[PDB]
């Protein structure tokens, strides 16, 4: 679920999902179009594609379970949708962590008109 993803993001990065990642660049928090602005935005692009691989799943609301094995995220078995959603979220949280070194506040609340063009998954 979105709330679980937000908790995972905070655990991983030390940043609150809202507002650090809810309106960032062209793909974080609201998706759509444009060339991703930087590595963090590319994490969101891929996360959006990942959810897009699951047409008949409901990532915003469906809850999954996971544990930590030392720092590693381990998705625990639930329904097939839950397992796949968890793997999408885990990857995005790791990606955000890997790209904190280039996170830029200038991309928070990024305006929609600066995001044009389709980028295929
Ligand atoms: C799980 N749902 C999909 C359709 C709305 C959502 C979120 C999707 O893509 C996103 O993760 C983005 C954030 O990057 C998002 C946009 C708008 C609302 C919630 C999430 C796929």
């Amino acid at each position: 679920s979105l709330l679980e993803f937000g908790k995972m993001i905070l655990e991983e990065t030390g940043k609150l999902a809202i507002p650090s990642y809810s309106s960032y660049g062209c793909y974080c928090g609201w998706g759509g179009k444009g060339t991703p602005k930087d590595a963090t935005d590319r994490c969101c692009f891929v996360h959006d594609c990942c959810y897009g691989n699951l047409p008949d799943c409901n990532p915003k609301s469906d809850r999954y379970k996971y544990k930590r094995v030392n720092g590693a995220i381990v998705c625990e078995k639930g329904t097939s949708c839950e397992n796949r959603i968890c793997e999408c979220d885990k990857a995005a949280a790791i990606c955000f962590r890997q790209n904190l070194n280039t996170y830029s506040k200038k991309y928070m609340l990024y305006p929609d008109f600066l995001c044009k063009g389709e980028l295929k998954c």
